[PDB]
């Protein structure tokens, strides 16, 4: 139980219900590497569905019941056996308690039952960590899984700008977005947005942005303009606008993508074609992403799983690819690839896929 909880000293930066947000920290004296990981867990976008989430997913809306410690797993593990990549780094786990894909900047108030402060939580965590050793960092890797991976895309450049403005231009800010690269594609079976389950991701995010006072990266906002900021929650649209180096990890047949597409797994021709087209579209969107790891598996999330080391693309594991990425950020490297996208067209055509 190696990461210790710290509730934010600025108690105006809150989870959904107004309880203080916070972070779990395990310091590594002498390491100048800092890993800040954003937890995922869907989102909520109106009073009704946020109230339901508060009943049965309350740890994602409140810190009242958080434990004092958490065990670092996967990329957050301090054991080289489990984490060949960054086992000696300073480790930070930032719980997702804002239900806003890390985009919100609204407090609970007279007019707001809930606070959606995801973007401000990240900024406040960074601020308070500077006094705890982050001021001496050489690399700050902002990582995250699922909604936390999308949160990396939405926030990495803002962290970079924050540190620049605070007078720390020597900290190299980078992003690692795991399972947060979604497509705004056609559902396999269609449903107009009449309730939570029928509301497709583009519509729910459109509503959420207004409900959360959600913010997106500035260059992306300037491209899509007012009322169209939802586009910036989709990796293939926001990524080209980002200045910080971002490594993208994405299963080609992500289970959350399939869920929002209304796919539930003998597969007949229509569904077969749909699934193959999804993998091909995902592969297409990553063709010009130089640092990426995209295995042909039906799964969801990878970086904080204890067996994250098992999967390989073209014989290279994700910890190796991330190490090669580090070396590239010191022309391609002999035997140390950073762009690893499967080309086989069906889930589990890669033998190293998670077994489930
Ligand atoms: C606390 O956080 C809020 C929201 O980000 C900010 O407006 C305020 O300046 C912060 N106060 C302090 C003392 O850091
Ligand atoms: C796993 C759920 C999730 O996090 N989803 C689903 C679709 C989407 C679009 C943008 C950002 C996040 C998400």
């Amino acid at each position: 139980e190696d990461l210790r909880l710290h509730l934010l000293l600025n108690t105006s930066v809150t989870c959904n219900d107004g309880s203080p947000a916070g972070y779990y920290l395990k310091e590594s004296r002498g390491s100048r590497r800092w890993l800040l990981f954003l937890e995922g867990g869907w989102y909520c976008f109106n009073r009704e569905n946020c109230d339901s989430r508060y009943d049965t997913m309350r740890r994602l809306m409140s810190s009242r019941d958080w434990p004092r410690t958490r065990t670092g797993t996967g990329i957050l593990s301090s054991q080289p056996e489990e984490n060949p990549y960054w086992w000696n780094a300073n480790m930070v786990f930032i719980p997702y308690c804002s239900s806003d894909v890390w985009s919100g900047a609204s407090s609970k108030s007279e007019k707001n039952e809930y606070a959606f402060m995801g973007a401000l939580i990240i900024q406040e965590v960074v601020r308070e960590l500077l006094g705890r050793g982050l001021s001496g960092a050489k690399v700050l890797l902002l990582a995250g899984s699922s909604a936390g991976g999308t949160g990396v895309l939405l926030n990495v450049d803002r962290v970079a700008e924050q540190l620049e403005k605070l007078g720390y231009p020597a900290i190299q800010v980078r992003g690692l977005a795991d399972s947060g690269w979604f497509l705004d594609n056609k559902q396999y079976r269609h449903t107009d947005c009449v309730d939570t389950i029928t509301c497709a991701p583009t519509e729910a995010i459109r509503r959420g942005i207004r409900y959360w006072n959600g913010v997106v990266p500035e260059r992306c906002r300037r491209q899509f303009q007012e009322g169209e900021e939802w586009n910036c929650f989709f990796g293939y649209k926001v990524y080209p606008t980002l200045r910080s180096p971002v490594f993208v990890v994405q299963w080609l047949f992500d289970e959350a993508q399939l869920t929002v597409d209304n796919v539930h797994l003998p597969v007949q021709e229509g569904l077969r074609l749909y699934i193959q087209n999804l993998g091909r579209e995902l592969r297409h969107t990553l063709k010009d992403v130089p640092a990426s790891f995209a295995p042909a598996c039906l799964s969801h999330e990878i970086i904080i799983r204890s067996h994250w080391t098992d999967v390989q693309v073209k014989g290279t594991s994700l910890p190796r690819a991330l190490h090669c990425w580090d070396r590239s950020l010191h022309t391609p490297l002999k035997g140390c690839p950073v762009h690893l996208v499967d080309s086989c067209p069906w889930p589990h055509c890669n033998p190293s896929c998670p077994t489930g």
